[PDB]
């Protein structure tokens, strides 16, 4: 198991140094605040003296920082010792973010990779932990060892900004679905019906026949055609129920933006001569900056 | 097939009254508008010369009108002939809308049973079309040959709103869902990638390891303790990423207001003190008034 280097001992950080050393690599971390590394340095870490020491110290440095932002200002005196040596990213964030840092990454010299971690810090290291990579496939094919340590590595493209974009998408859908959930159980509950009745109905009948993911895969290819038949129920049909959705949420006490929000979303792809198509069709809607 | 009354003659309402008569049942129906009747006239349909004429036509009453309020005005004049006939509320709405049904009813002396139509209009007459009902089970046993001619009729339970209550509930976690596929969707389109490539991975792996209904379900029971172990990710950490989500959309010039309204509105519950708890802990806050 190859050296390596973790930047940034946050909660995230600190589990990376930690798998990393369980799974046998000299592992060098450092940190603004040395105390964060303790633990570590108890089970046979190095704790750099500095950030040239940190990055001089293994042939990969990984870095999981605040933002994009910090890396600019950690980095600065470890930008000769970046020459010639990897540096792998798995801070979140934009695409924005991932372009300015390729760009700074490629005037240095250093050989970056841009990742993306779909897990939070207690599930790192378990083989099924998704971890995205984007960008240069040859850092990620010369220190594959190092990596799947880490979790499960999934390179998605030589588009750099394909991590994290993926990592915010993924987990939009993932948030948005929960908070679906989250709602109908509060809005039932407001009556008194609890949690475990609802699921009966709405996780036993309602969602696997609705909501099944190869249903909504079905609509993608008329996503990418703008194609949005409404023969079998039309969008002004299905703004009716949305203010239905909206009114109840709020007579009965429980949140109602999101739910108003929504029926406004729909009400403007209606406006732009959707009303004929189907529920679909406020992808349009999606398309278009607020 | 017994004989049938329909009064209101909206989209959902000419559909009720066409299935009826394609099923055999001598149909009434009454509009306030009576030319929305015309088509169902020439199918064989008899328009009612007025509502107390409508409800005395048959044993049972169908009503779907565009809400409850409408139906006092309506039926005022019937209230006479309504006593010891049945009246099938298939509007949507709300609880409290139906409680006040549910009392003006038995006032009249008339046997009332709430219900909710899952379906767009088009989807109508199949047997797989699910129709909620709750309230007076025995208005459901005496009238169930009529009642599924129209679809899959489901009794709830005796609580006369539980039928509204789980339209309003399941519609919003089906928009909620489509509506986070689809940002997802636009999100990773702005980059270049087609909603197909992504539906592959979002619904092929994504949605099916992280979403599954069966997973969403085990959250119950600790939704309705108020149980929110935070061990295996904080909700101070889900932030950050619906924070990343929000400023993703914005950046990349798509949809960025339902993403800035979902993490408003989890910070509502870490500023309540549920931080460090799971995401689930934003349930509080979707309990919480807007
Ligand atoms: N936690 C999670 O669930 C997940 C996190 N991520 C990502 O991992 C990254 C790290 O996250 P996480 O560990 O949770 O915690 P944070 O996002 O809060 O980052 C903390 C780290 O940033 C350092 N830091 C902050 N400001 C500065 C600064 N001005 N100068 C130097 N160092 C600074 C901290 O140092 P110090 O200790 O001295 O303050 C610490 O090492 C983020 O990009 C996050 O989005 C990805 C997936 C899941
Ligand atoms: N359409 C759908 O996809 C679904 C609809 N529903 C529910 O079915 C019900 C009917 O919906 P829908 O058919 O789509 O259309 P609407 O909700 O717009 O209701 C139209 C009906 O209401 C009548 N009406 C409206 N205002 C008055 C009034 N002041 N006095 C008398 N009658 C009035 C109309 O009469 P007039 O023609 O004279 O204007 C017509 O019969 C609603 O509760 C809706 O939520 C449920 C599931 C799906
Ligand atoms: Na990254
Ligand atoms: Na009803």
């Amino acid at each position: 198991p190859a050296p390596v280097t973790v930047v940034g001992l946050g909660p995230m950080g600190l589990v990376l140094a930690e798998v990393l050393l369980a799974k046998g690599h000299p592992t060098t971390v450092w940190n603004r605040t040395p105390e964060r590394a303790s633990g570590l340095v108890a089970q046979g870490a190095s704790l750099a003296a500095s950030i040239t020491d940190a990055v001089s110290a293994s042939p990969v440095t990984i870095m999981c920082l605040n933002n994009y932002a910090t890396m600019y200002e950690v980095f600065g005196p470890a930008r000769e010792a970046l020459r010639d040596r990897v540096l792998v990213n798995l801070n979140s964030g934009t695409p924005q973010e991932v372009r300015a840092a390729v760009s700074w990454a490629s005037d240095l010299g250093t050989r970056y990779l841009d990742g993306a971690i779909m897990v939070p810090p207690p599930l790192v290291g378990r083989p099924d932990a998704v971890f995205l990579y984007s960008g240069d496939r040859a850092v990620l094919d010369e220190h594959r060892a190092t990596l799947a340590s880490l979790g499960d590595p999934r390179f998605l493209g030589a588009d750099p900004t394909l991590a994290v974009l993926y990592n915010t998408a993924l987990l939009h859908m993932m948030y948005a679905t929960l908070n679906g959930y989250l709602q109908a159980t509060a809005l039932v509950g407001s009556a008194g019906v609890s949690a475990t009745e609802f699921a009966d109905i709405a996780l036993g009948w309602f969602a696997p026949s609705v909501l099944a993911p190869s249903s909504l895969a079905a609509h993608a290819v008329d996503l990418d055609k703008g194609n949005y038949p409404g023969t079998l129920g039309t969008l002004r049909m299905n703004v009716n129920a949305l203010e239905h959705i909206a009114r109840a949420a709020e007579e009965q006490g429980v949140h109602s933006e999101l739910p108003h929000l929504m029926r406004e979303v729909a009400e403007r792809a209606v406006a732009q001569g959707h009303g004929d198509h189907n529920y679909m069709s406020v992808y349009e809607a999606f398309k278009q900056p607020s």
